[PDB]
DNA sequence: ACTCTGCCTCAAGACGGT
DNA sequence: TCTTGAGGCAGAGT
DNA sequence: ACCGTCC
Protein backbone atom coordinates (compact mmCIF):
# COMPACT_ATOMS: atom_id res chain seq x y z
CA UNK A 1 0.00 0.00 0.00
CA UNK A 2 1.30 3.39 1.05
CA UNK A 3 4.15 3.74 3.84
CA UNK A 4 2.35 4.71 7.31
CA UNK A 5 -0.74 6.78 5.51
CA UNK A 6 -3.25 5.84 8.08
CA UNK A 7 -0.92 7.03 10.72
CA UNK A 8 -0.58 10.47 9.08
CA UNK A 9 -4.33 10.44 8.40
CA UNK A 10 -4.91 10.05 11.96
CA UNK A 11 -2.72 12.45 13.44
CA UNK A 12 -3.18 15.38 10.52
CA UNK A 13 -6.59 15.01 9.51
CA UNK A 14 -8.90 12.92 12.23
CA UNK A 15 -12.21 13.91 11.05
CA UNK A 16 -11.26 12.03 7.96
CA UNK A 17 -12.09 8.88 10.20
CA UNK A 18 -15.55 7.87 11.06
CA UNK A 19 -16.69 5.14 13.49
CA UNK A 20 -19.81 3.52 13.46
CA UNK A 21 -22.01 -0.11 14.91
CA UNK A 22 -21.98 -3.02 12.52
CA UNK A 23 -25.61 -2.56 13.37
CA UNK A 24 -25.48 0.22 11.39
CA UNK A 25 -24.86 -0.93 7.86
CA UNK A 26 -28.28 -3.10 7.73
CA UNK A 27 -28.93 -2.93 3.98
CA UNK A 28 -25.36 -1.43 2.73
CA UNK A 29 -23.19 -2.56 -0.74
CA UNK A 30 -19.38 -3.39 0.09
CA UNK A 31 -16.82 -4.43 -2.42
CA UNK A 32 -14.22 -6.71 -0.62
CA UNK A 33 -10.64 -7.64 -1.72
CA UNK A 34 -10.53 -11.04 -1.98
CA UNK A 35 -7.09 -11.91 -1.96
CA UNK A 36 -6.28 -10.25 1.13
CA UNK A 37 -8.94 -12.37 2.71
CA UNK A 38 -7.91 -15.54 1.34
CA UNK A 39 -4.49 -14.63 2.40
CA UNK A 40 -5.94 -13.82 6.55
CA UNK A 41 -7.93 -17.80 6.28
CA UNK A 42 -4.91 -19.21 4.91
CA UNK A 43 -2.38 -17.54 7.33
CA UNK A 44 -4.57 -17.57 10.59
CA UNK A 45 -6.98 -21.18 10.45
CA UNK A 46 -4.93 -23.93 11.28
CA UNK A 47 -4.38 -26.46 13.87
CA UNK A 48 -0.92 -27.64 15.26
CA UNK A 49 0.87 -25.84 12.27
CA UNK A 50 -1.36 -27.63 9.82
CA UNK A 51 -3.34 -26.28 7.53
CA UNK A 52 -7.53 -27.41 7.27
CA UNK A 53 -7.49 -30.28 4.27
CA UNK A 54 -9.48 -33.02 3.52
CA UNK A 55 -7.85 -36.49 3.02
CA UNK A 56 -6.66 -35.55 -0.43
CA UNK A 57 -4.04 -33.34 0.70
CA UNK A 58 -6.14 -30.21 -0.53
CA UNK A 59 -6.18 -27.17 1.20
CA UNK A 60 -9.76 -25.64 2.62
CA UNK A 61 -9.10 -23.02 5.17
CA UNK A 62 -9.97 -20.12 2.33
CA UNK A 63 -13.14 -22.12 1.66
CA UNK A 64 -14.04 -22.36 6.20
CA UNK A 65 -13.16 -18.41 6.61
CA UNK A 66 -15.22 -17.22 3.15
CA UNK A 67 -17.94 -19.25 3.94
CA UNK A 68 -18.68 -18.53 7.96
CA UNK A 69 -17.29 -14.88 6.91
CA UNK A 70 -19.61 -14.19 3.94
CA UNK A 71 -22.51 -15.65 6.25
CA UNK A 72 -21.50 -13.20 8.79
CA UNK A 73 -21.64 -10.35 7.02
CA UNK A 74 -25.18 -11.80 5.51
CA UNK A 75 -26.61 -11.90 8.95
CA UNK A 76 -25.27 -8.48 9.58
CA UNK A 77 -27.93 -7.22 6.38
CA UNK A 78 -24.09 -6.48 4.57
CA UNK A 79 -24.32 -7.19 0.85
CA UNK A 80 -20.66 -7.78 -0.56
CA UNK A 81 -18.79 -8.37 -4.15
CA UNK A 82 -15.48 -10.27 -3.77
CA UNK A 83 -12.97 -8.18 -6.12
CA UNK A 84 -10.56 -10.61 -7.61
CA UNK A 85 -7.04 -9.50 -8.66
CA UNK A 86 -5.92 -9.60 -12.55
CA UNK A 87 -2.80 -8.68 -14.10
CA UNK A 88 -0.09 -6.72 -12.10
CA UNK A 89 0.87 -3.81 -13.53
CA UNK A 90 4.74 -3.92 -14.60
CA UNK A 91 5.72 -0.61 -12.40
CA UNK A 92 4.75 -3.51 -9.32
CA UNK A 93 7.40 -5.96 -10.45
CA UNK A 94 10.08 -4.55 -8.73
CA UNK A 95 8.08 -4.39 -5.33
CA UNK A 96 6.64 -7.80 -6.64
CA UNK A 97 10.36 -9.31 -6.70
CA UNK A 98 11.26 -7.81 -3.32
CA UNK A 99 8.36 -9.95 -1.54
CA UNK A 100 10.00 -12.65 -2.91
CA UNK A 101 13.37 -11.98 -1.62
CA UNK A 102 11.45 -11.95 2.06
CA UNK A 103 10.47 -15.52 0.97
CA UNK A 104 13.76 -16.01 -0.29
CA UNK A 105 15.37 -15.31 3.04
CA UNK A 106 12.30 -17.78 4.70
CA UNK A 107 12.31 -20.92 2.74
CA UNK A 108 15.94 -21.44 3.55
CA UNK A 109 15.31 -20.74 7.01
CA UNK A 110 12.92 -22.73 7.05
CA UNK A 111 15.49 -25.96 7.22
CA UNK A 112 17.99 -25.19 9.84
CA UNK A 113 14.87 -24.77 12.35
CA UNK A 114 13.20 -27.78 10.91
CA UNK A 115 15.77 -30.03 11.66
CA UNK A 116 16.67 -28.60 14.56
CA UNK A 117 12.93 -29.06 15.97
CA UNK A 118 11.41 -25.96 17.06
CA UNK A 119 7.73 -26.02 17.04
CA UNK A 120 6.94 -22.74 17.36
CA UNK A 121 9.39 -21.69 14.84
CA UNK A 122 8.61 -23.97 12.25
CA UNK A 123 4.92 -22.83 12.46
CA UNK A 124 6.42 -19.49 12.48
CA UNK A 125 8.48 -19.14 8.53
CA UNK A 126 5.57 -22.05 7.29
CA UNK A 127 3.06 -19.45 8.31
CA UNK A 128 5.02 -16.88 6.07
CA UNK A 129 5.40 -19.02 3.39
CA UNK A 130 1.96 -18.66 2.19
CA UNK A 131 1.18 -18.08 -1.46
CA UNK A 132 -2.28 -17.62 -3.21
CA UNK A 133 -2.73 -19.20 -6.06
CA UNK A 134 -5.16 -19.75 -8.77
CA UNK A 135 -6.28 -23.01 -6.77
CA UNK A 136 -7.49 -20.93 -4.18
CA UNK A 137 -9.12 -18.20 -6.05
CA UNK A 138 -11.07 -20.81 -8.52
CA UNK A 139 -12.13 -22.70 -5.62
CA UNK A 140 -13.41 -19.58 -3.73
CA UNK A 141 -15.09 -18.33 -7.02
CA UNK A 142 -16.65 -21.79 -6.81
CA UNK A 143 -17.95 -21.40 -3.59
CA UNK A 144 -19.17 -17.67 -3.91
CA UNK A 145 -21.20 -18.80 -7.09
CA UNK A 146 -23.13 -21.99 -4.85
CA UNK A 147 -23.24 -19.16 -2.43
CA UNK A 148 -25.44 -16.65 -4.64
CA UNK A 149 -22.75 -14.33 -3.98
CA UNK A 150 -20.96 -12.08 -6.78
CA UNK A 151 -17.69 -11.88 -7.66
CA UNK A 152 -16.06 -9.55 -10.24
CA UNK A 153 -12.48 -10.07 -12.15
CA UNK A 154 -10.35 -6.77 -12.27
CA UNK A 155 -8.51 -6.74 -14.79
CA UNK A 156 -5.49 -5.65 -12.68
CA UNK A 157 -5.56 -4.04 -9.23
CA UNK A 158 -8.49 -5.39 -7.49
CA UNK A 159 -8.28 -1.72 -5.22
CA UNK A 160 -8.74 0.20 -8.69
CA UNK A 161 -12.00 -1.79 -9.40
CA UNK A 162 -12.88 -1.33 -6.03
CA UNK A 163 -12.37 2.54 -5.80
CA UNK A 164 -14.37 2.26 -9.38
CA UNK A 165 -17.20 0.19 -8.00
CA UNK A 166 -17.66 2.93 -5.44
CA UNK A 167 -17.07 6.24 -7.89
CA UNK A 168 -19.97 4.54 -9.79
CA UNK A 169 -22.21 4.48 -6.47
CA UNK A 170 -22.58 0.85 -7.50
CA UNK A 171 -21.18 0.12 -3.81
CA UNK A 172 -21.01 2.32 -0.81
CA UNK A 173 -17.20 1.43 0.32
CA UNK A 174 -14.13 -0.93 -0.55
CA UNK A 175 -13.59 -3.28 2.29
CA UNK A 176 -9.84 -3.97 2.20
CA UNK A 177 -6.81 -2.87 4.28
CA UNK A 178 -4.84 -1.31 1.44
CA UNK A 179 -4.53 2.11 1.83
CA UNK A 180 -3.92 2.89 -2.07
CA UNK A 181 -7.63 1.94 -2.66
CA UNK A 182 -7.79 5.92 -1.66
CA UNK A 183 -4.81 6.58 -4.42
CA UNK A 184 -7.10 5.13 -6.89
CA UNK A 185 -9.80 7.63 -5.85
CA UNK A 186 -12.03 5.42 -3.69
CA UNK A 187 -14.62 7.92 -2.01
CA UNK A 188 -14.78 5.69 1.18
CA UNK A 189 -12.46 3.05 2.50
CA UNK A 190 -13.92 0.78 5.11
CA UNK A 191 -11.24 -1.06 7.39
CA UNK A 192 -12.05 -4.02 10.12
CA UNK A 193 -15.24 -5.51 8.88
CA UNK A 194 -15.68 -8.95 9.85
CA UNK A 195 -18.28 -9.01 11.73
CA UNK A 196 -17.60 -11.40 14.93
CA UNK A 197 -19.11 -13.25 17.91
CA UNK A 198 -16.04 -11.70 19.62
CA UNK A 199 -15.47 -8.61 17.49
CA UNK A 200 -12.60 -6.65 18.15
CA UNK A 201 -11.42 -3.59 16.77
CA UNK A 202 -14.36 -1.20 15.23
CA UNK A 203 -14.79 -0.44 11.53
CA UNK A 204 -13.55 2.68 10.54
CA UNK A 205 -13.97 4.73 7.35
CA UNK A 206 -11.85 6.98 5.90
CA UNK A 207 -13.59 9.43 3.77
CA UNK A 208 -11.45 10.92 0.86
CA UNK A 209 -13.32 14.46 0.43
CA UNK A 210 -12.08 14.97 3.94
CA UNK A 211 -8.53 13.73 3.55
CA UNK A 212 -8.28 16.66 0.72
CA UNK A 213 -10.36 19.14 2.66
CA UNK A 214 -8.51 18.78 6.07
CA UNK A 215 -4.55 18.89 3.85
CA UNK A 216 -6.03 21.35 1.63
CA UNK A 217 -5.15 19.01 -1.65
CA UNK A 218 -6.68 17.69 -4.40
CA UNK A 219 -6.62 14.17 -6.41
CA UNK A 220 -2.95 15.45 -8.09
CA UNK A 221 -1.51 16.59 -5.36
CA UNK A 222 -2.68 13.68 -3.12
CA UNK A 223 -1.32 10.85 -5.48
CA UNK A 224 2.04 13.23 -5.62
CA UNK A 225 1.91 12.90 -1.72
CA UNK A 226 1.41 9.30 -1.72
CA UNK A 227 4.21 8.93 -3.98
CA UNK A 228 6.35 10.92 -1.55
CA UNK A 229 5.31 8.81 1.74
CA UNK A 230 6.14 5.58 -0.45
CA UNK A 231 4.01 3.62 -3.20
CA UNK A 232 4.37 0.14 -4.21
CA UNK A 233 5.02 1.40 -8.24
CA UNK A 234 7.80 3.73 -7.75
CA UNK A 235 10.74 4.90 -5.25
CA UNK A 236 10.40 7.61 -3.05
CA UNK A 237 13.18 10.06 -1.77
CA UNK A 238 15.87 9.36 0.30
CA UNK A 239 15.16 11.56 3.42
CA UNK A 240 11.57 12.93 2.83
CA UNK A 241 8.71 11.36 4.73
CA UNK A 242 5.40 12.21 6.03
CA UNK A 243 6.60 15.64 7.88
CA UNK A 244 8.67 17.14 5.23
CA UNK A 245 6.48 15.65 2.09
CA UNK A 246 3.39 17.30 3.65
CA UNK A 247 4.63 21.02 4.17
CA UNK A 248 6.43 20.26 0.02
CA UNK A 249 3.17 19.61 -1.47
CA UNK A 250 1.32 22.04 0.37
CA UNK A 251 3.90 24.82 -0.29
CA UNK A 252 4.87 23.60 -3.70
CA UNK A 253 1.46 20.95 -5.33
CA UNK A 254 3.65 19.01 -7.21
CA UNK A 255 6.60 16.58 -7.94
CA UNK A 256 8.06 18.46 -10.85
CA UNK A 257 7.95 21.81 -8.96
CA UNK A 258 9.60 20.06 -5.94
CA UNK A 259 12.03 18.55 -7.98
CA UNK A 260 12.36 22.22 -9.35
CA UNK A 261 12.92 23.64 -6.21
CA UNK A 262 15.43 21.72 -4.24
CA UNK A 263 18.86 21.69 -3.65
CA UNK A 264 20.05 18.15 -5.17
CA UNK A 265 23.14 17.75 -2.52
CA UNK A 266 21.36 16.95 0.39
CA UNK A 267 18.06 15.46 -1.23
CA UNK A 268 19.53 13.63 -4.29
CA UNK A 269 16.59 11.90 -6.56
CA UNK A 270 16.50 8.74 -7.57
CA UNK A 271 17.40 7.42 -10.47
CA UNK A 272 15.52 6.63 -13.39
CA UNK A 273 12.63 7.89 -11.60
CA UNK A 274 9.10 6.93 -12.79
CA UNK A 275 7.24 9.13 -10.45
CA UNK A 276 5.29 10.48 -13.16
CA UNK A 277 4.12 6.76 -14.69
CA UNK A 278 2.70 5.68 -11.25
CA UNK A 279 1.27 9.30 -10.82
CA UNK A 280 -0.93 8.52 -14.10
CA UNK A 281 -1.03 4.57 -13.15
CA UNK A 282 -2.86 6.21 -9.80
CA UNK A 283 -4.51 8.82 -11.68
CA UNK A 284 -5.80 6.73 -14.65
CA UNK A 285 -6.09 2.93 -13.78
CA UNK A 286 -6.96 0.01 -15.61
CA UNK A 287 -10.47 -0.68 -14.47
CA UNK A 288 -13.88 -3.23 -15.25
CA UNK A 289 -16.19 -1.06 -16.44
CA UNK A 290 -19.35 -0.73 -13.04
CA UNK A 291 -22.04 -0.28 -15.74
CA UNK A 292 -21.86 -3.72 -17.57
CA UNK A 293 -21.99 -6.44 -14.82
CA UNK A 294 -25.46 -5.57 -12.20
CA UNK A 295 -24.83 -7.07 -9.23
CA UNK A 296 -27.34 -9.55 -7.42
CA UNK A 297 -27.28 -11.75 -4.66
CA UNK A 298 -29.25 -14.83 -5.59
CA UNK A 299 -30.80 -18.16 -3.46
CA UNK A 300 -28.03 -20.12 -2.58
CA UNK A 301 -27.79 -23.95 -4.23
CA UNK A 302 -27.91 -26.12 -0.93
CA UNK A 303 -27.61 -29.24 -2.42
CA UNK A 304 -24.70 -28.26 -4.75
CA UNK A 305 -22.99 -26.74 -1.47
CA UNK A 306 -23.41 -30.29 0.18
CA UNK A 307 -21.79 -31.83 -2.40
CA UNK A 308 -18.91 -29.60 -2.84
CA UNK A 309 -18.36 -28.83 0.58
CA UNK A 310 -19.06 -31.89 2.71
CA UNK A 311 -18.75 -34.26 -0.59
CA UNK A 312 -15.72 -33.75 -1.50
CA UNK A 313 -13.90 -31.08 0.92
CA UNK A 314 -15.00 -33.18 3.87
CA UNK A 315 -17.23 -30.52 6.14
CA UNK A 316 -19.48 -31.83 8.69
CA UNK A 317 -22.69 -31.65 7.25
CA UNK A 318 -24.78 -30.42 10.16
CA UNK A 319 -22.59 -27.46 10.28
CA UNK A 320 -22.93 -26.88 6.69
CA UNK A 321 -26.80 -27.40 6.39
CA UNK A 322 -27.50 -25.01 8.87
CA UNK A 323 -25.02 -22.33 7.45
CA UNK A 324 -26.69 -22.40 4.50
CA UNK A 325 -30.17 -21.79 6.18
CA UNK A 326 -28.61 -19.41 8.25
CA UNK A 327 -27.80 -17.37 4.86
CA UNK A 328 -30.97 -18.00 2.62
CA UNK A 329 -32.79 -16.54 5.59
CA UNK A 330 -30.70 -13.52 5.82
CA UNK A 331 -30.62 -12.79 2.31
CA UNK A 332 -34.34 -13.45 2.83
CA UNK A 333 -34.33 -10.63 5.03
CA UNK A 334 -31.77 -8.13 3.44
CA UNK A 335 -32.97 -8.75 -0.81
CA UNK A 336 -35.85 -7.59 -2.39
CA UNK A 337 -36.30 -10.40 -5.14
CA UNK A 338 -37.36 -9.25 -8.28
CA UNK A 339 -40.33 -7.52 -10.02
CA UNK A 340 -41.49 -7.53 -13.81
CA UNK A 341 -43.06 -4.54 -14.92
C1' DA B 1 14.32 19.39 20.06
C1' DC B 2 12.08 17.14 15.47
C1' DT B 3 12.75 13.81 11.74
C1' DC B 4 14.03 10.26 8.84
C1' DT B 5 17.00 6.09 7.71
C1' DG B 6 17.35 1.77 8.19
C1' DC B 7 17.30 -1.72 10.11
C1' DC B 8 15.01 -5.31 13.54
C1' DT B 9 10.92 -7.59 15.17
C1' DC B 10 6.10 -8.84 14.96
C1' DA B 11 0.92 -9.72 12.74
C1' DA B 12 -3.32 -11.40 9.58
C1' DG B 13 -10.42 -16.91 11.61
C1' DA B 14 -14.61 -18.81 13.17
C1' DC B 15 -18.09 -22.54 15.49
C1' DG B 16 -20.81 -24.50 19.14
C1' DG B 17 -21.01 -25.66 23.39
C1' DT B 18 -19.83 -24.00 28.15
C1' DT C 1 1.12 -16.76 -10.95
C1' DC C 2 -1.16 -12.22 -7.57
C1' DT C 3 -2.50 -9.40 -0.60
C1' DT C 4 -1.10 -6.16 3.37
C1' DG C 5 -0.08 -3.79 8.08
C1' DA C 6 2.37 -1.92 12.52
C1' DG C 7 5.46 -0.77 15.65
C1' DG C 8 10.74 0.10 18.49
C1' DC C 9 15.24 1.81 18.60
C1' DA C 10 20.20 3.69 17.74
C1' DG C 11 22.00 7.26 15.19
C1' DA C 12 22.75 10.46 12.01
C1' DG C 13 20.68 14.43 9.58
C1' DT C 14 17.42 18.81 9.86
C1' DA D 1 -16.77 -14.43 26.43
C1' DC D 2 -13.40 -18.79 27.09
C1' DC D 3 -11.54 -22.82 24.77
C1' DG D 4 -11.17 -27.06 22.31
C1' DT D 5 -11.99 -27.87 17.67
C1' DC D 6 -12.93 -27.22 12.78
C1' DC D 7 -10.78 -30.30 7.97
K1 LIG E 1 10.66 7.91 1.98
SM1 LIG F 1 -2.24 -2.07 -3.13
SM1 LIG G 1 -10.07 -33.13 -5.21
SM1 LIG H 1 19.50 -9.00 5.16
SM1 LIG I 1 -12.38 -36.31 -3.81
SM1 LIG J 1 -37.06 -16.33 -4.78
Amino acid sequence: GIQGLAKLIADVAPSAIRENDIKSYFGRKVAIDASMSIYQFLIAVRQGGDVLQNEEGETTSHLMGMFYRTIRMMENGIKPVYVFNGKPPQLKSGELAKRSERRAEAEKQLQQAQAAGAEQEVEKFTKRLVKVTKQHNDECKHLLSLMGIPYLDAPSEAEASCAALVKAGKVYAAATEDMDCLTFGSPVLMRHLTASEAKKLPIQEFHLSRILQELGLNQEQFVDLCILLGSDYCESIRGIGPKRAVDLIQKHKSIEEIVRRLDPNKYPVPENWLHKEAHQLFLEPEVLDPESVELKWSEPNEEELIKFMCGEKQFSEERIRSGVKRLSKSRQGSTLEVLFQ
